[PDB]
RNA sequence: UGCGGCCUCUACUCUGCAGUUGUGGAAGGUCCAGUUUUGAGGGGCUAUUACAAC
RNA sequence: UGCAGAGUAGAGGCCGCA
């Protein structure tokens, strides 16, 4: 079999490409090593897959760790193991599969790495009809063209691709006998590469797609763009932009190294003005393709960004904002600084909440000697010397279940209030002040941009001292229906408890008529799972009916109940003998069951579940009370509230709860005193309104356009009722005002959709009664009709959210670069803004810190839109080792753009380079020649031996281009003293010249 | 070779759920509707945030 | 990470028709 001719034409860029491409693959492998405690195919990672299918499993919970990691940082390997499955009948791929396609991808890629590497070696692995041609080589390329056909499926889904627009690959990769690949198309993966045998084996494009599995966006970028592969297709084409796409669908994902930015004011501001030129993820899955496509830009270094929002980040970044500012005295945000564990058999867990500004916090956190706070205990980054420690996390507030949990300070400028340690074990926490909705932080904001952030914590503070005053009252016993307006909260910021208590019709729930409920649901639900069943559920259940004694100390715990969840006489005995030692006050029906297998055992368990329940129902239908069930007549919930004990909870045991609207009476006050808000009626006006109609108003601004594209709804579809030939309901892009219409319609349109689509139903025979189609229809129009309405709701707040950092962003940077805003507005903003504020150009300078070092990169001069290029840059791996050479940790941002490129184009000439010197040193030496004839391993490493000892080379030579072509290798910068250097950005450039010169012969 | 129906398998996207006990439904989630393109309001349901103890 | 539903795309088997 021939090398081809690609792959010899171009060899400079395939060896270091596969260089690359081995290297990153190593790297996955080894984080793996390292996260799951234990000739790649035989690192630890895949030996224990090796030997995970042969032998019987030792730990099945660190087999399927090492197949879930692996299908996420090399995303192909679920289409090709998928694919293995098949081609082996199990229904799930199994270690076999995973180690099986890398095995094959393994060896291929290392043999074209060492054939591209090296000038000449004899590889007895290309004689037609070898071992590793047929094991292992020819498998592999059929299964990369298997892989090829899912992967262009694949891009549909991910860029919104045709049919049209892939047909120049989809009709033309396979040609028709009675079916066979076309080796003649211009991208075919296979060829015949002069085989006699005639097999199919990679092509030479083919070999170019294996690399590319495993290399960065970038590097696939800047490889397949030296390669003649794209036919006539032009640089700027489509088609050119679909090929390189296909590429790295579905490439590797490296672990990526930690980065720490220092935040400061200017820093915040440009991360809210990056963050309002994104697509909301709500808005972005409505959208049309053209307008999905317009989020999708080219970056300064050519690299394509999808500007949508991962998550809705308004809050912390307003956290950040306020803290960063030093806008809140008194206020403290709930902070999260790692976890304690303790060995005490299982490790306990306690999280370290604290309260404070995040950079003071995380100045507290990690001290000097690297122990956490005042605490004395390691921060680490079955052995008993080496617990307690406390789990090495950065400062981040908590946020959860949409609250935001705040300490009040009664002095100003209080120090960090991070947790206290005792005995090694308990970390004393704090309960926060209060809490606050994440739906009231706009109007907070609004409040805090209309009237000062020092008005703003005056209001909370005085909302949370009312509530505090409230309870202190209730736990004297001196509220009543004559004193509460005096307590200055309105009825509907009071809980109904209280309401209750004041009003005489204070109550718990009612626990009988909720064990006649639960009892009948239940056991209709056990009926339906006995139907089914005939046509983790056990272990809830087995727990649920697990009575409680003792502050519940007797069920069972986290490890026991993994356990039970995750499970011949014996093994009948041993099997039963688990829920003997589980002590199952006994489960009121289990021993009734004591079988055979798990599925024998869920059947008798839900008869006997039946039983159970039935004769409770019984027992309740003749008015007796029952007790045995989970249900406890003690729990609170169901007795009288008592204004005292209420008082007390409140007070002393919970956050104050704040309530919604604390900012609209003060905001609606201002907004009046405006004359150009004079015509609007405040009596139907909300924040979210009010905030729109100030920035038009007052500020001759708008949103920005994209909230004005039309968008897809499927309860819109039906309620438009439009079909296709075949009777498919149609996808329409719908205008707000279109969806406005059709929603006052919806009743009727309704109607007319239930009418068609029971007629469709009805057309299969597996579905035929009448009822039966009526309930589907009634959850498919409930479900989608949610889906809108909530879908809706939420993108009118990302607006108005937008439009609140704009103003802060704006406001920040007004005053601080000096810069000329005043004329920038939210309308103009944009993905990719060619004007406004994020075109204007400012001074900037990102500090980081990057393993254990702290680095500064300065711009003299930026458009604000480019900021996120700095975090490309510290994420890179070379930016270390670069810096090291400079001898400055502050350096310019152009420089090192310049500098990585600089080094990414003198790569793959150091390959040449080397190429030429294993030439001449064959050429001269015949000795080598024999050696490649007799098959030896030869090595760059071996070559410089031989031009050491026949005195071609002196050791600090020889030293000098080994080290450098390890550093080009590794993709990095060699040590400080290694060479001689120029400055930036020609430090790579320089390293180059004098490997060029090292490589001339005596 | 084209078209229609039925069945099986695979992929992608979107929505819902996950130690024990206690406290808490002014908040959050969800459901309903002659409600909202103004996270506003009404009615039902529900321990989700947190903290203590194991 | 395990489980359920809906929409979309693709492949295989069977039948009828041109
Ligand atoms: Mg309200």
């Amino acid at each position: 079999m021939n090398i081809p001719a690609l792959v010899e034409n171009q060899k400079k860029y395939f060896g270091t490409y596969s260089v690359m491409a081995m290297l990153n693959a190593q790297t996955v492998l080894d984080h793996i090593q390292k996260v799951a405690d234990i000739n790649l195919w035989f690192h630890p990672v895949m030996s224990h897959l090796y030997n995970a299918k042969n032998g019987y499993d030792k730990q099945p919970e660190k087999t399927m760790f090492i197949i879930e990691r692996l299908q996420s940082y090399f995303p192909f390997l679920k289409i090709m193991a998928e694919n293995q499955r098949e081609y082996s009948n199990r229904v799930e791929v199994n270690s076999n599969d995973i180690f099986e396609v890398l095995k094959r991808a393994f060896g291929v890629l290392k043999m074209y790495r060492d054939l591209t590497n090296a000038y000449k070696t004899y590889e007895e692995k290309l004689n037609d009809g070898c071992e590793f041609l047929t094991s292992t080589e020819q498998p592999l390329s059929g299964m990369i063209n298997n892989y090829y056909t899912v992967a262009l499926r694949n891009m549909n889904e991910r860029y919104g691709y045709k049919t049209e627009d892939l047909a120049f690959i989809q009709d033309k990769r396979f040609k028709f006998v009675k079916s066979q690949v076309n080796t003649g198309f211009f991208l075919s993966l296979q060829d015949y590469n002069g085989d006699t045998q005639k097999k199919l084996h990679l092509s030479g494009v083919g070999i170019a797609l294996l690399i590319c599995l495993f290399l960065d966006k970038q590097y696939i970028n800047i490889f397949l763009s030296r390669l003649p592969i794209f036919s006539s297709y032009n640089a700027q084409s489509e088609e050119r932009r679909i090929i390189i796409r296909s590429f790295g669908i579905n490439s590797i994902k490296l672990p990526k190294d930690r980065i720490h930015s220092e935040k400061s004011n200017k820093s915040v501001a440009m991360d809210m003005l990056n963050e309002v030129k994104r697509c909301p993820d709500e808005l972005f899955t409505t959208l049309s393709a053209e307008k999905q496509s317009r989020f999708r830009i080219i970056s300064d270094d050519h690299n394509e960004v999808l500007m949508k929002r991962s998550s809705d980040r308004f809050v912390p970044l307003l956290l950040q904002y306020i803290d960063y500012g030093k806008l809140f005295d008194h206020i403290r945000f709930h902070v999260n600084m790692g976890k304690l564990r303790y060995l005490l058999v299982r490790v306990i867990e306690q999280p370290l909440n604290g309260f404070g500004r995040l950079e003071e916090a995380e100045t507290m956190r990690k001290q000097e000697n690297g122990t956490f706070g005042n605490s004395g205990i390691r921060i680490r980054d079955a052995n008993p010397a080496n617990y307690p420690y406390i789990v090495d996390t950065y400062t981040h507030y908590i946020l959860e279940n949409n609250k935001v949990e705040m300490f009040i300070n009664d002095k100003e400028d209080s120090a960090p209030l991070l947790p206290v340690i005792e005995d090694d074990r308990y970390v004393v926490k704090t309960i926060p002040s209060c809490r606050m909705s994440t739906l009231e932080i706009p109007a907070m904001a609004f409040h805090m941009f209309l009237f000062g952030s020092k008005k703003t914590e005056k209001l909370i503070v005085d909302v949370h001292n009312r509530y505090k005053r409230l309870f202190q009252a209730m736990q004297k016993e001196e509220v009543t229906a004559e004193n509460i307006a005096s307590f200055g909260i309105a009825e509907s910021d009071l809980p109904q408890k209280i309401l209750d208590l004041i009003s005489g019709n204070a109550h718990g729930k009612d626990v009988d008529a909720f064990i006649r409920l639960t009892v009948d649901d239940m056991l209709t639900d056990t009926e339906r799972r006995i139907k089914r069943f005939k046509d983790d559920f056990l272990a809830k259940d087995i727990v649920l009916f697990q009575p409680s004694v003792n502050d519940g100390e007797n069920k069972i715990t986290g490890l026991n109940y993994r356990i039970m969840q995750s499970a011949d006489y014996e093994a009948k005995q041993q099997f039963k003998l688990m829920f003997e030692k589980a002590r199952l006050e006994p489960h009121p029906f289990l021993y009734k069951v004591f079988p055979a297998n798990a599925v024998e055992f869920y059947e008798r368990y839900l008869i006997e579940r039946k039983f159970y329940l039935t004769g409770l129902s019984n027992e309740i239908k003749k008015g007796n009370r029952v007790d045995v069930p989970f249900i406890r007549r003690d729990q609170n919930k169901w007795k009288t509230p008592a204004m005292k004990t209420l008082g007390r909870i409140y007070s002393e045991d919970l956050p104050v709860e704040l309530p919604r609207q604390m900012f609209d009476n003060e905001i609606k006050s201002h907004l009046k005193s405006l004359p150009q808000m004079e015509g609007i009626d405040f009596n139907n006006a909300n924040v979210t309104y009010l905030i729109a109609e100030y920035m038009k108003r007052v500020l001759d601004d708008d949103f920005q356009t994209f909230y004005q594209w039309n968008r897809n709804y499927r309860y819109m579809d039906m309620l438009k009722g439009e079909y296709d030939r075949k009777g498919s309901l149609q996808h329409c892009f719908t205008s707000v005002e279109e969806r406005e219409g059709l929603w006052k319609e919806r009743a009727s349109r309704t109607e007319r959709y239930r009418k068609q689509a029971s007629n469709k139903i009805r057309s299969n025979r597996q579905m035929r009664s009448s009822e039966e189609i009526e309930t589907i229809l009634d959850k498919r129009l409930s479900n989608s009709r949610n889906e809108y309405q909530k879908s809706e709701k939420v993108i009118r707040r990302y607006r108005v959210q937008d439009a609140l950092l704009f103003l802060l962003a704006k406001k920040t940077l007004t005053e601080l670069a000096d810069f000329d805003g005043e004329r920038f507005k939210l309308k103009e903003i944009m993905p990719d803004a060619e004007k406004g504020i994020l075109s204007e150009i400012m001074p900037m300078s990102f500090t980081f810190e990057k393993g254990g070092k702290k680095y500064t990169i300065t711009s003299e001069g930026m458009k604000l839109k480019n900021y996120g290029d700095f975090f490309v840059l510290a994420s890179d791996k070379r930016i270390g080792n670069l810096l090291e050479l400079v001898g400055s940790d502050i350096v310019s941002k152009e420089d090192i753009m310049e500098e990585f490129n600089k080094y990414d184009q003198c790569r793959p000439e150091i390959s040449s380079i080397v190429f030429n010197l294993e030439k001449w040193a064959f050429d001269t030496y015949p000795e080598l020649s024999a050696r490649v004839d007799r098959e030896e391993k030869v090595d760059f490493k071996s070559i410089l031996k031989i031009l050491l000892n026949n005195k071609n080379i002196n050791k600090e030579q020889s030293d000098i281009l080994r080290k450098i072509r390890n550093a080009f290798d590794a993709n990095n910068y060699p040590d400080k003293g290694v060479v001689e250097i120029k400055a930036l950005p020609e430090i790579a450039m320089s390293i180059k010249k004098a490997f060029g010169e090292y490589a001339i012969m005596k």
